[PDB]
C-alpha cells in the first residue's frame, strides 16, 4: 500500500544564487556525509546539489511531515544503484520515522532540464 | 492496486493573465466553498489558485467539474483530496479507498501529482 | 506492488532548437512507426514530440534501466485509448523486459504548459 507521495521542483538558478551568497554552506547543510563526498569532486556541483535538494524536499513531503520533530534534509541520503537509478537511504530521525510507519519500499525518480530539477518520491508498505 | 495517476504543471503567469482578463471568475468556477473561503483571505490568492488548479487538473487525469475536487490540508500541512457530487459518485463506483496528493511550486510554476488507489 | 517510478521534464524550446538544426533526425530515432505517422501530420508537431520525449524518458526510468541492453525509446509507444487517456504500448526488448519483471499494469500521465512538458510513469505488478 502507498504510505505517502511527494514532489518537488527546484529552480537551478536559485541554488546558484545561494552558492554565490554563502559558498558551500547550503551543501554542508543539506548533504549527508556520502553526498558531501560526491559534491566535492562532482563535474557539475550546482546541478548535483539542485537535484539532491529536490529529492530531499519530495521525500519530506512523502513522509507526510515535511521537516519537523528532529527531521532534517541531511537524513534523506540519495544514492544511485549500479544502473544509475536514484534511491533513498535514511539516517537518524528519518530512519526511525520510516520504521514506525512500516515503510518497506521507497521509490525515487529525478529529472532535470536546463533550468529546473524535479523529483517525485513514493513510500510503500 | 493503483486505480489512476495524474500530473499537472501550471504556469502561474498564465493564471495571472486569466485573472487580469476576467477577475475572480476562474476562482468562482474551479474552487469549492472551503477553497473559496481561503482564496478570499489569502495573502497570495493567485498562487493559491494556481496550486489548487494544478491538483484539480491532476485529479481529473487520475480519474480519467474542478470544484468537485476539493483540496484541504491536514494538521501537518499535507495536501489531501475531498470529493463532491459526480466525483464522489465516480470514486465509489471505481472502488477508490485512498487518494494521494502532492504539490510543489517555484517562482514561475506550480506542479501536482495525484494517485488514486483501491 | 510498485515495480518502478519515472518522471521527466522537457523544455519545448530545446526540442524546437534540435529540429531547427537537424530536422527529422531526432523524431525518427525515438518514435515508433505509429508515432512517426502522427508526427508527420500533427497540427503541433514540436509539442507532440516534446510530450513523447517526456513519456519515453519517464518510462525508461520507471523500468529502472534507462536506455541500455537493447532497450530504445522507440519501444515505448504512447497511444490514447477510446476514452482519451494516455497509455503505453511496448515493443521489442521493452515488451520482453516488462514480462520478465512481472509488470501487469502501467500507469502513464502527461501534462504540458506553453514552455514545458512533463510526464510520470508507474509500473506495477
Ligand atoms: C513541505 C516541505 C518539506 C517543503 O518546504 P516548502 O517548499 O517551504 O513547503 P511550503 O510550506 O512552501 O509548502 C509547499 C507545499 O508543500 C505541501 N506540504 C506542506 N506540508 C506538508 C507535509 N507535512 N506533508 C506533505 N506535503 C506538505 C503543501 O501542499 C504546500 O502547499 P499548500 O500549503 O499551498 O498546500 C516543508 O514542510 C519543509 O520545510
Ligand atoms: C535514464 C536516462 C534516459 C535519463 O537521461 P537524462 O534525463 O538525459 O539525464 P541523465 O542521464 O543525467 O539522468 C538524470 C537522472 O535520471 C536518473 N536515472 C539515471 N539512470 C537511471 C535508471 N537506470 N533508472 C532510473 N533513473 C535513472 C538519475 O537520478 C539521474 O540523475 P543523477 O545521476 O544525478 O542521480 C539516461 O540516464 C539513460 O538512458 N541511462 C542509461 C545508461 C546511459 O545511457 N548512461
Ligand atoms: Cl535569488
Ligand atoms: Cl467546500
Ligand atoms: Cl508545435
Ligand atoms: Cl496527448
Ligand atoms: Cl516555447
Amino acid at each position: 500500500a502507498i504510505l505517502g507521495l511527494g514532489t518537488a521542483i527546484v529552480e537551478i538558478a536559485r541554488i546558484e544564487a545561494v552558492i554565490a551568497r554563502s559558498g558551500d554552506r547550503l551543501a554542508r547543510r543539506v548533504l549527508s556525509d556520502n553526498e558531501w563526498a560526491i559534491w566535492k569532486t562532482h563535474h557539475q556541483p550546482v546541478r548535483f546539489l539542485a537535484k539532491r535538494f529536490a529529492v530531499k524536499e519530495a521525500a519530506a513531503k512523502a513522509f507526510g511531515t515535511g521537516i519537523r520533530n528532529g527531521l532534517a534534509f541531511n537524513q534523506f541520503e540519495v544514492f544511485n544503484d549500479e544502473l544509475g537509478k536514484p534511491r533513498l537511504r535514511l539516517w537518524g530521525e528519518a530512519l526511525k520515522l520510516a520504521e514506525k510507519l512500516g515503510v518497506a519500499n521507497m521509490h525515487v525518480t529525478l529529472a532535470d532540464e536546463r533550468h529546473y530539477a524535479c523529483a517525485t518520491v513514493i513510500i510503500e508498505s
